[PDB]
This record gives structure tokens, C-alpha cells and sequence, in this order.
């Protein structure tokens, strides 16, 4: 049961260039300088509470409890999220993260048991709110990876083709210090879980989807971003990120390939 | 004959930032030193990384052309060993400088031919102090099917730590050192492409475990020198042992191995 509702924790970190350089390298972009804007979604490389091995489950994620309760028989799912952008976080600075457990509601779909937990992350630099983030976590019982169709790649207003490889996936796990083995352990992700190969991270592709929008709408100032996973992408299959404009300051983004869409997302901007 | 690199020098800088320090500590299951406390021995190997964009990376996941070390003409560049000399600890939280000098480049024709031996010196300075000086021995070897027999016997010592590595441990160390060399995490590559039986436990990873154990077994010893030589690759998830034995008032050896032989040995000197 969840009495965790309304629980807060505080975390601090330094947006240190040495680590920003690593994210930059991973994405093949330039390393922002001291005092400049940390690019969208790069903050996910920060505010990491690494867990000692004994606190980890077989899947390499933390089984141990902490801010959130423990999980063994279930498995966390990166269901989605909404980000509200105010100000860039600036490289070099200290920054603070205030986290709140907002909702913990039980639900039912395929496989039935489906506990949804929503977390809010408030990110402050110099006391000043830079970014407010909610993340959807779904605890479910292990089921083999879903089969069946998904939506096709729509035609859109911009598009980028990407050729993943294990080195790209390793660097992104590295930068986020994610120990989830589905992203680098090929014997495990195939034999133990049902996948045909390595899984491209949801955050990694969220970051490429959001970056292709900004690239294509260079005069657009971000306001809001929402993403939702659909079906996992499999390395090394080439895939694609793209989107389209929908209304006044509203755009939709998507990641997918021939197997169909892996992720969809909504953007608001000025 | 090798003047273009002999004497080459370069200075870099880096902050010994706690966020990365927390990830090293988690990897090793240890406490995180506080800001201003000693960086634990050999944790500096995670710092001073100037990583290349993907286009700069070669197939094996290392950078395709580093500009300091002599180019490997499709030869395999091995981490043969090195020597460290500890003067003062590097401190968590602070800026530090690494000055690097290529000391020696020698071609030597032995059994199996001539490979390239290169000796690289690294000098670390923080708050105006010369904290630590180090040398790496690199050995450029022709691409050869992995030789995995172990020649030296794992001895019995004064202490012993049994280790069962797994791909999570190897990933986290590669992560913390932003090492893209994919023989450490990419199982289809390390086997199909390079022909190891499986993933390779990093030499640096092994040395830190080796020195750590000695420290655990000798808590009053303050480090002054450490030398290590890599003997043979270790293969995840082989169970292996780190041990050592005191040899004299401030001398001890350490080693890494298992029933098949020593994977790595080294020498310690302390007060």
C-alpha cells in the first residue's frame, strides 16, 4: 500500500562540464560552455543516486527501496512524462531537485495488475525554478514483450534518420549511470527477457525526438513536452525521429521505424 | 627513429567532482568520500576524460585516432602495466591538472616478432602540490587470437578476496571511466569480432581491486608506490581471487588470478 503520497525528498548536484562533455560526445554535439544552457533533457544525466550492487536486482536496476518503495516481483516501466520548461539550467552551476510523490493509483489493463505512480521533479538553480517535470512509473508483473501491430510512421514536417549501435546505447546508460541490462547485456536481454536484441532507451529517443523539433523550429522557444512509449526499439535497427506542427505553438513528435512507432510526443512552444 | 612522439607533452584539467565520485563508490560498494577528503587510490582513472564524438570512434569503440600516443597500424594496443608514486592524496571536489609526457618509444624484436613499447608519464597537481606521478606501459601487439592460458600460479597469501564479476560490474566501471572499448560490455562483438570466450574484465578494474584488498588487509599502511603488470585477460563471469602477501617491513606483492593462473600481479611499498 502507498501512504507515500505527498512525500518529498531533496537532492543537489553540480552541472559539471566534465560530465556535460560526455553527454555532448554521446550525442555528437558541442559541449556548452560554463554559464550556457544545458540542452533540453540533458538534466536526466544528473541528480543520480547510485545504488550499491547489493541494492540492485538481477535486471541491474535498483531493487532496493528508498524514496520509493521496494520492488522485486514487479518491474518499473518508463510509461511517460510531462516537462514544463521555464529557464535553461546553466552548465557549471550547482542545482537542486525537489521531488514529490503525487499519485499512487491502482489500475488494470492487459495482464491486469498495473500500479501507476506519478512523481514530480522541481529543478532549481539559484532558487529559481528552471523546469518542472512529472514522470509516470508503472509497476507490473514481468510479461514477455508485447506482440502485435502499432501505428505507422506518419509523414511529417521534419525527419532525422538514426543508425544505433551498442556504443551509442552504452554511452547513454553510462551518462545516466543506468545499470538496466536491457541496454547493454545482449545475452541477458535475449535469453532472460523476450527481446530480439538491445533496447534503445526511451529517454535517449525522447531526447532525439525533442532535439529534432528544436533543430527544425530554431525560432521556437520551448514551453512544454510530453512523451509516451509504445513499443521498444531494438538495436541495431535503423530508426527515425520526426514530427509535425499542429496548431499555434503546438507540435507532435514521434520515434519509429518499419516495425512501427516506438514513441510519440507533444510539444508546446512560443 | 621515433622522434615525432618521444618527448610529447600535454596538460589537461578536470574537476574531481563528487557526482562522478558517488558513481565510483557505488560501483565498488564503498563509502563516498566527502568534499575535500582523499580520492581513494586509483579512482583518478575515472577523471581526465576528453571523449570523442561518435564519428571519431573506431569499430572497437575506442577513439579512432588519439593524437598523443603513436598510431596503432591496425595493431592491438595493450595496457601492459605501470607504476604509481603517491605523494599526497588528490582531493574530492577540487580542480586538478594532469601533465602527460611520452617518455619512451622502442621497437623490440622478440618471439612473435617486434611490437611497440610506449611509456607514458602522468603528473597530477592540485592546489599547487604534486600529488601523484604515474606511468603506463603500452604494448602494440599484432592482432592475434586471444591467448588465455595463465603461466604464473596463483599463490597462497596473507589475505584473499573472492570476486564473482558480472556484466553490471563491468558496465559500471566502463561507465564511470566513459570507456567505449566494447570488449567490456558488447558480448556479440568481443566474441564474434575479437574472439574472446566472453567479456573482458578491465585491467584497471582488477588493479583497483588488488590495491584495495591490500589496504583492507593492512589498514595502517600509507601507500607510497604501486607497480602492476597484466599477465592475461580475465573473462566474465569467471570467479577470481585478489590476494597478496607482505614481503618486508614496507613491501608487499599483490596479484589477481584463479585456478588457471595469475591474471595480473603487482608490487606495493608503504609506511
Amino acid at each position: 500500500f502507498a501512504p507515500w503520497i505527498g512525500r518529498q525528498e531533496e537532492t543537489h548536484d553540480q552541472l559539471s562540464r566534465n560530465l556535460v562533455k560526455r553527454i555532448a560526445a554521446t550525442f555528437g554535439e558541442p559541449t556548452p560552455a560554463h554559464g550556457e544552457a544545458l540542452p533540453p533533457l540533458w538534466h536526466w544525466a544528473f541528480f543520480q543516486d547510485p545504488v550499491e550492487a547489493a541494492g540492485l536486482g538481477v535486471d541491474g536496476h535498483p531493487a532496493r527501496g528508498g524514496f520509493l518503495p521496494p520492488a522485486d516481483d514487479r518491474n518499473r516501466m518508463w510509461a511517460g512524462g510531462r516537462l514544463e520548461f521555464h529557464q535553461p539550467l546553466r552548465v557549471g552551476g550547482e542545482a537542486s531537485r525537489t521531488s514529490t510523490i503525487l499519485r499512487v493509483e491502482e489500475k488494470h489493463g492487459r495482464s491486469g495488475a498495473l500500479l501507476f505512480v506519478t512523481l514530480r521533479h522541481d529543478y532549481r538553480q539559484d532558487g529559481q525554478l528552471a523546469l518542472s517535470e512529472e514522470h509516470d512509473i508503472v509497476y507490473r508483473e514481468p510479461t514477455p514483450p508485447k506482440l502485435g501491430g502499432t501505428e505507422a510512421l506518419p509523414e511529417g514536417d521534419w525527419r532525422e534518420a538514426l543508425e544505433p549501435d551498442p556504443v551509442l546505447l552504452f554511452r547513454y546508460s553510462a551518462v545516466t549511470f543506468n545499470g538496466h541490462r536491457i541496454h547493454y547485456d545482449w545475452p541477458y536481454v535475449t535469453d532472460a527477457e523476450g527481446y530480439p536484441g538491445l533496447v534503445v532507451h526511451g529517454p535517449l529517443i525522447a531526447t532525439l525526438a525533442l532535439r529534432a523539433f528544436c533543430r527544425a523550429n530554431p525560432q521556437a522557444r520551448l514551453r512544454r513536452f510530453a512523451y509516451r512509449g509504445l513499443r521498444p526499439l531494438i538495436c541495431p535497427e535503423p530508426f527515425e525521429v520526426g514530427g509535425r506542427l499542429l496548431a499555434a505553438g503546438k507540435a507532435e513528435v514521434w520515434v519509429g521505424n518499419g516495425a512501427g512507432l516506438a514513441q510519440r510526443g507533444d510539444v508546446e512552444f512560443d
